[PDB]
C-alpha cells in the first residue's frame, strides 16, 4: 500500500487508517490530477469531480 502524494510531497506508504490511494481530478483533462493522497474508503465520483481509487503501489 505504496501511495504517492503531491510535491514537494514525496512517497510514502499509507499509514494505519488507510489502505487505498486516491486520485481526485477533473472530468475533462483525463490526464494531470488534482490531489492524490490515501484514505480508507473510497467514495463515489460525480458528473463533475472524479475520485479513482486504486490498490497498487505508485497507482495514484
Amino acid at each position: 500500500l505504496k501511495c504517492k502524494k503531491l510535491v514537494p510531497l514525496f512517497s510514502k506508504t499509507c499509514p494505519a487508517g488507510k489502505n487505498l490511494c486516491y486520485k481526485m481530478f477533473m472530468v475533462a483533462a483525463p490526464h494531470v490530477p488534482v490531489k492524490r493522497g490515501c484514505i480508507d474508503v473510497c467514495p463515489k465520483s460525480s458528473l463533475l469531480v472524479k475520485y479513482v481509487c486504486c490498490n497498487t503501489d505508485k497507482c495514484n
